[PDB]
């Protein structure tokens, strides 16, 4: 039913094949994988076995019979196939794609069982290890990141999304541990199971110190010790009212539990959404809820992405696109449409400076991609697949006629590819069939500009009430800071009122506002807010309530990049030791950053002081942004 301009784009198969993978994954079909591990901090390396069950498919005729599977920087011992050692070969390694184990089955069944042993190497990039040094509880942690290719640097598999299996694991280790399952009933070995097909990238493993307590009839939290009581007030509230708003837009949950792990302090990056346990960032505890509307983001992918996979990181959008479509949907049904929509302008503000700020986004900005076997998928991470997917589901959603009739194809979608894997165009297919009434309205959208063409995509219309009042607002200031003089005059013309209705996006987008002299490009010239203390101060004690008293670590954040732009010497000190209890990059990086810029010497002591409480890579980058 398909327009030509992507019917000539159409691939002889689909799922279209994935050419980030070395494996034959066309030629079976994967029963069951079984992992066992074990831990070593001693070693710094995972150890143990896979065991696939595997039956040949078969297509044609005169067709090879091989057997190869997917490693990166990986110890590959020995190998097993019905209890019987079977010849392999580990071929060289290649760029980026990694080393093709290839093994020789001498079996004649069709279904076989298929058993590696390996060991991690120290070249490993599937796993993250932090020191004692580098966590408050004071005990070791490690905790894996898979996305995107890197589960074949774990364990040889079939290392591409196309490919989905239940799990089954034991895992061995000195402290507790959680995986991407749901935990089975020696102390210290932990058994799993997850009995919905997954595909390797969204195996999760994480063990350390830590405790667990309800935060919902189906939500258990993972934390250290010291943080579990914070953590469980900060969800206790809000995440099975989240799940149930989920459930009622799409349909009922289908892992059973969805449980949360916040990792250890020291964790620099920003959540992963593993099945039965999603990673979370300490630095979602506020102490007053207000950064929780996240935990949407991971939720939703129990749907896009979990439950209906991209076959391939050309297709990525059918991911993360969806998953912020979902997401601001969930926020939507909660707080109400203004604030979709203002979600959806400050997506749009991340989306164009993402394709601003590209080398190569003729290529990269692309909504489905083209990587072949050549490019690392990681290099292809942008805003884009979330931004402009979410834009066309969005544009979608509107020309369709709104919810009350988009709605019924989402359902449709999910439920169709439950458990499966696609690409695009059976995305749009699938769009296609479901409104054969709508015909005309599919057609007159411009698919070859959404799906292949770089740059921005068409510029929709959102609701910017909640946007216009925060520039309002910071104008506002600006202007008065020019002619105002005493700190009892701005008491005068500003109150705590201005922004107590100011939702977190909204406070940190009103101190980002700030720190570029307003919003109106009728800007001052010669405008800095370090000329103007008597203003800025006041700012700060007004609105001391909603940000100075903050804990919401995105607020904090803002609060201190205006505070050294109006170069408030006082504070710096503060910004110095606030970096020592935040181990985001997104925070930590940027955090030196700004500290540089007015006092290298507090920045280079700052340093040095904290430098080995971070994760390993988050040290290197910052010590050598300092010119270290
Ligand atoms: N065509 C192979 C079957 C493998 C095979 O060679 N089968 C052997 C067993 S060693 C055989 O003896 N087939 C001939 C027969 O059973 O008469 C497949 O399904 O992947
Ligand atoms: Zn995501």
């Amino acid at each position: 039913m398909l327009p030509l301009s992507i019917e000539q784009r159409r691939p002889s198969r689909s799922p279209e094949y994935d050419q980030s993978t070395l494996s034959n994954y066309k030629d079976f079909a994967v029963l069951h994988t079984d992992l066992n591990l074990s831990v070593s901090f001693e070693k710094s390396a995972i150890s143990g076995s896979v065991t696939f069950q595997l039956k040949k498919l078969h297509e044609g005729k005169n067709k090879s019979d091989e057997l190869h599977l997917d490693t990166s920087y990986l110890d590959v011992q020995e190998v097993h196939i019905d209890g019987s050692k079977a010849d392999f070969q580990i071929e060289q390694r290649k760029e980026p794609l990694g080393s093709r184990l290839v093994i020789n089955n001498a079996s004649c069944n069709d279904n076989f069982t298929l058993n590696i042993q390996f060991r991690t190497t120290d070249k490993c990039t599937a796993l993250q290890w932090l020191n004692s040094k580098q966590t408050k509880g004071g005990k070791p942690y490690v905790f894996s990141q898979l996305e995107a290719i890197h589960a074949r640097s774990l364990f040889p598999c079939f290392d591409t999304p196309s490919v989905k299996s239940t799990f089954t694991a034991s895992i061995e280790s000195p402290l507790p541990v959680v995986f991407s399952g749901i935990r089975i009933e020696d102390t210290n070995i932990y058994r799993f199971e997850q009995k919905v097909p997954i595909p390797a990238y969204l195996i999760g493993i994480a063990s350390g110190d830590l405790s667990s307590a309800p935060i919902g009839p189906r939500s258990t939290v993972y934390t250290e010790p010291f943080r579990l009581k914070d953590c469980q007030w900060e969800f206790e509230n809000d995440v099975e009212k989240f799940i149930q708003t989920a459930e009622k837009i799409i349909f009922e949950y289908e892992w059973g539990t969805y449980d949360i792990l916040v990792n250890v302090d020291s964790y620099p990056y920003g959540g992963m959404e593993s099945p039965n346990m999603t990673f979370a960032t300490p630095t979602l505890i506020a102490h007053d809820r207000s950064n929780i509307d996240v935990i949407a983001h991971e939720l939703a992918h129990s749907w896009s992405g979990n439950l209906v996979t991209n076959c391939s990181w050309n297709h990525f959008w059918l991911n993360e696109g969806w998953t912020v479509y979902l997401e601001r949907r969930i926020i939507g049904a909660i707080h109400g449409e203004p604030t979709r929509h203002f979600s959806a302008l400050i997506g749009w503000s991340d989306l164009q400076n993402s394709i601003d700020s590209m080398k190569d986004p003729e290529r990269f900005s692309t909504l489905v991609q083209n990587l072949n076997d050549n490019t690392d998928p990681d290099d292809a991470f942008s805003t884009v697949p979330y931004e402009k997917g979410f834009n066309l589901l969005f544009h979608l959603e509107t020309i369709l006629g709104g919810k009350a009739e988009f709605d019924p194809f989402i359902r449709h979608y999910f439920k169709k590819f439950a458990k499966k894997s696609l690409d695009t165009f059976q995305f749009l297919d699938t769009l296609y069939e479901f409104y054969p009434e709508k015909k005309e309205i599919l057609d007159s959208v411009d698919w070859e500009t959404w799906l292949y063409k770089p740059g921005m995509p068409p510029r929709p219309h959102f609701i910017t009430a909640l946007a216009d009042n925060v520039y309002q607002l910071a104008d506002k200031w600006v202007e008065m800071a020019q002619h105002l003089k005493t700190t009892e005059d701005f008491r005068s013309e500003f109150n705590a009122i201005d922004i107590k209705d100011f939702n977190s996006n909204q406070l940190v987008l009103f101190l980002e506002t700030l720190t570029q002299n307003g919003h109106s490009n009728k800007k001052p010239k010669d405008f800095d807010w370090a000329k103007f203390p008597v203003a800025s101060r006041a700012l700060l004690d007004i609105y001391q309530d909603n940000i100075v008293k903050s804990q919401n670590a995105e607020v904090v954040f803002k609060m201190f990049k205006f505070q050294i732009f109006a170069k408030l010497q006082e504070e710096y000190k503060h910004l110095a030791d606030w970096l020592g209890t935040v181990g985001r990059m997104k925070f930590v990086r940027p955090g030196y950053r700004l500290l540089n810029s007015v006092d290298r010497r507090l920045a280079l002591a700052t340093f040095d002081k904290f430098k080995d409480t971070y994760h390993p890579i988050c040290k290197a980058l910052v010590k050598q942004d300092l010119g270290l």
